[PDB]
Formats: structure tokens, sequence, C-alpha cells
């Protein structure tokens, strides 16, 4: 049937979309393909955490996996699986594997939730056509605000065990000269406190994160979902996939869409049409969608710049040893808190998340996820035989995201009198992994395939709301730069189209 707007996807921007859809009073319908998680499982808990990984780990894998950095300790845990709507998907391109949630919430579900601005100088470079002024007075405000955003107890920090790790991290990148950043984020720090002192159930202390978290994380059906819910104007819609857009002869949208149950069995095919169609399927998803639209003759309008300027915000993991005397301890929290800014625009730019590690004994490993500045993009280009879009990226082109922390880290090697470790990534002795992304950035860039607030090329009353409008990098972690650009564009869009 028909809704005035549809929304495609839950995630960062998706959700900004409907709330604000709602509070203008516009009729919203929001398509998942992933579940609504809130029924308990078998073990009385939403979520499996990641010492006990069952089927809610994976989307349609046949065996559970160990989180990237941690297979030394955690291959034990693994067992097979039924292939069933679980919530962390990896997706499998020839020379990178990207990670996304799915389900109510999208990534929200499963990230770490650290909740970083870029730099103002940086974003000025990467969206130059952007006022940067309203984004920093006005939408990135709203953007933490709307998140609920907050910020660690530094004295509870210095003296917390669950923190061990980052301590000895920030004193070993100091003796190299190199400074640190606490880092705000979704997950509630009160509740994490009270964790820690036994008064309330664990979940970041209890080795929770990746799967989802089972108490703490303000994902965005806490928060933005949830208040969309509020307005009366919003339905989702769960286990509902895409698959195809087309323009009605009126210049209306139709889609074909399949429902499926937890076994990825499909009960129907339905056609639902809208007037005003929002792409909120990240980058990965609303670029395949742009991608078959206009290569199968759905949307022969699009032009050749969606697909195109996709990067993994420079995403590499390396790890290093400590000295026996450097113990990180064996019960660290799962949510970051501390990064090592060393990001200066720069070619050699890095910021490096200070990751935990997973393991519940002592292993001396420090953890980190360095992102970095590297000119590299692909593409995703549409396979008519299999109907995918397929990304043609190549590991040589993470060679400059590699030399730069490299370079990061071996300053900090030096001054330590440390080694790597490159045992933990699998079967070769590699110190930096290349070959994964869990933030994708870009296929249908600001201003390139769509207009300065998100409008899709070449249509009307179609709109691209997501990470796939960022051009490949934004040099933090990048949710707040998402919600914050769907803020400003979604306003707009209201006031001027609907
Ligand atoms: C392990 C991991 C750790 C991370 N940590 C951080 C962090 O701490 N901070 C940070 O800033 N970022 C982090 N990220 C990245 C962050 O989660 C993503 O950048 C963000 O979720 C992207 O938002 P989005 O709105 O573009 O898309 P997504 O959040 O990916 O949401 C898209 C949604 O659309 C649905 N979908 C896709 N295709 C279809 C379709 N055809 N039909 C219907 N539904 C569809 C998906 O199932 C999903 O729910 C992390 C990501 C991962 C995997």
């Amino acid at each position: 049937g028909y809704v005035p707007a549809v929304v495609i996807g839950t995630g960062y921007g998706a959700a900004v979309s409907a709330l604000r859809l709602g509070e203008a009073g516009v009729q919203t319908l929001m398509l998942e393909m992933g579940q609504l998680w809130n029924q308990p499982g078998p073990d009385g808990n939403i979520f499996c955490g990641m010492l006990n990984p069952d089927k809610r780990s994976s989307w349609f894998k046949n065996r559970t996996e160990a989180p990237l950095g941690s297979f030394l300790w955690l291959d034990v845990v693994n067992r097979n699986i039924d292939p069933y709507a679980g919530v962390l998907d990896r997706v499998n391109y020839d020379q990178m594997s990207v990670y996304v949630g799915r389900g109510v919430g999208g990534g929200s579900l499963v990230n770490g939730g650290m909740a970083v601005e870029p730099k103002r100088s940086y974003f000025e470079e990467i969206l130059p056509r952007v006022d940067s002024s309203e984004m920093y007075d006005r939408y990135f405000p709203r953007a933490n605000s709307m998140l609920r955003v907050n910020h660690i107890d530094t004295k509870w920090f210095e003296d917390t065990e669950w923190y061990k790790f980052a301590r000895v991290s920030r004193e070993q990148a100091g003796k190299a000269g190199l400074g640190t950043v606490f880092v705000p984020n979704v997950y509630d720090f009160g509740y994490m406190q009270r964790e820690a002192a036994g008064e309330v159930p664990k979940s970041a202390l209890a080795t929770e994160v990746i799967y989802g978290n089972n108490h703490g994380k303000q994902s965005l059906d806490k928060t933005y979902l949830a208040a969309a819910l509020g307005t009366g104007k919003v339905t989702i819609q769960t286990l509902h996939q895409v698959k195809t857009i087309r323009q009605t002869k009126d210049g209306g949208y139709a889609l074909t869409v399949e429902q499926k149950d937890t076994d990825g069995k499909l009960l129907a095919t339905k056609e639902i049409s809208c007037r005003y169609l929002f792409l909120g399927a990240g980058s990965l998803g609303s670029t395949e969608l742009l991608v078959r639209a206009r290569d199968t003759g759905t949307l022969p309008n699009l032009n050749s710049e969606v697909g195109a300027g996709w990067g993994p915000n420079g995403n590499i993991m390396t790890a290093r040893a400590n000295h026996m005397w450097n113990p990180t301890g064996a019960h660290q929290s799962s949510i970051p808190a501390l990064g090592i800014d060393a990001w200066d625009n720069s070619d050699s730019s890095v910021f490096a998340e200070i990751a935990p590690m997973p393991a519940g004994l002592e292993t001396w490993v420090s953890l980190y996820l360095a992102i970095t500045k590297n000119p590299q993009r692909g593409t995703f280009v549409y396979d008519a035989a299999t109907d995918r879009a397929k990304l043609n990226w190549t590991r040589d082109q993470n060679a400059p995201a590699v030399n730069a922390a490299k370079a990061l880290f071996d300053r900090i090697n030096k001054a330590n009198g440390t080694i790597y470790r490159y045992d933990l990534f699998g079967t070769q002795l590699k110190a930096f992994a290349d070959d994964f992304c869990y933030h994708p950035l870009g296929g249908c860039v600001l201003g390139k395939a769509t207009d300065d607030y998100g409008r899709v090329a070449g249509y009307k009353n179609l709109y691209v709301t997501d990470g796939s409008l960022i051009p490949g990098s934004v040099g933090v972690n990048p949710f707040v730069t998402i919600t914050a650009l769907a803020e400003r564009n979604v306003e707009r869009i209201i006031k001027q189209d609907v």
C-alpha cells in the first residue's frame, strides 16, 4: 500500500529522519531487514556476550567468530550455529571485510559507543561546500544532546582496575611525547560505576559490546527511535528487506520488499509506494540499492558518482606486547575511554582508539584501532549476474594507512623498548590488520551523487541520510558526524520540500 514517507533502515541517519518527519506530522514507515532486539533468548538475556556467542551473534553464518584481535584466546568458545537473523554481519568483499549491525538501531546495537566530533579544520577540508559554522554551533550540539552523550568520571577512571589497560597505554604513549584524550560515549558511565561496585547487572564489565549490550548502552532504540515512536506518526516493520526502488509514472516511488522469518525463509514479497523516500541503509546498503536501481534501469537518471568515493575511514588494527612489568589487567571494560590524538591533518595523521582485550586473563597485549588519512578510494560496481554490488578495493590501497599507523607505533615502540605482536590476526605474521572496516564511509557522496543536503541527483523527493554521504574519511569514530549531518539535512528538506 501507500505511506507518505518511507525510511529504509534504522541506523543513525534513518533515526534522525524519522524523528523529525514524525514531529512535522508526516506519517512515516521505517523498513528494517533485521530484528527488533527485545526478546529474551535461551539464557534470559537479549544479547549474547563475547565469551558465550551463539546464533544471536551473527547474521546468517554457520559458525561464530572471534572478535578481531582476540582469536588466540577466544577461538576456544566458538561453536557451530544455525544461520539466523543475528546482530553482527561480516560482509566479505574480495579484499575487504566490512562489519555492520543488523537490527532496529543498526550499528548502534554493536558499536563501542564512542561519540566524537571531527576536528573543524578537517571537516572543512573534506566537505568544503558545507557551512561549518552551522554544524559546530547548531547541529553537533543537537546530536550530542539527543544521543545522550556523557563523560566518564576522571577520578573513578584513574582508580578502577577496569581501565588499567588504558592507563598503561597512556603512560607508554606519554614516553614518546604523544597525548591522550578522554572520549565521550553513549554508554552510561554512571551505570558503569555501579557495575563495578556490584550494584546493578554487568554489561560493559561482563565482556559485552560487539554483539550488543544487555544494559548500559544508549543505542538508538532508546534515544532517537523511542522519540520517533512517541510522535504517533512512525511505525517500524522488521525482517523487511528492500530489494528494488523505482519511480512511479507520476513521480512517487515504489519499493519491492521481502518479508522473511528469523531463519531466513521468504514469507511474502510486498510492494510499498510513497511520496518521500529516505535511504538510511548505511554506506553499503544505500549504495547497493542505488547502484542496482541505476544499472537495472529502474532509476535510470542516477549519475555516475553513485557508487564512488568509498573508504574505510583509514581503519587499521595493531597490537603491542608490553613488558612483563606492565600488565594490562585481566579485567578490562569493553567500552573504550581514551584515544591517542596525533591527528594534525597531515598525511601522517592518526587518531587511535585504545581498545580493550576481552580475554579475561592477563595477555600483556595493548590493542589499537587506528584511524588514518589515506586518500585511496574504492568504487561499488553492480554485478548483474549475481545481483549484488561488489566493492572494487584492493589491499594495496591500504598501504598509506598501514604506513601512517606504523610510523606512529614505531615511535611508541622505540621510546619504550617494546615490540609488536605479529600473531593476533591469523596465519601470516602480520602486525597490522589492513583488510577489515568497522567505519564504512561513502558510495553516495554529499555534493557529488547528491546535492549539498542529500537530495539524490536526477530525482525529486529521494534522499540519502547516512554514512554513504561522507567522502571516505572523517578522522574520528563517525556516528556523531552522521547524526549531525542528518539533522542538518532533514531540517532543510522538511522546510523546503515537505
Ligand atoms: C564493531 C564496531 C564498532 C564500532 N564502534 C564505533 C564507535 O564506538 N563510534 C562510532 O562513531 N562508530 C562506531 N562504529 C561505526 C558505526 O556503528 C557506524 O558508522 C554507523 O552505525 C553508521 O550509521 P548508518 O546510519 O550509516 O548505518 P547503520 O547503522 O549501518 O544502519 C543501517 C541499517 O539499515 C539496515 N538495512 C540495510 N540495508 C537494508 C535494506 N535493503 N532494507 C532494510 N534495511 C536495510 C541495516 O540492517 C541496519 O540496521 C562501529 C561499528 C562497528 C561494527
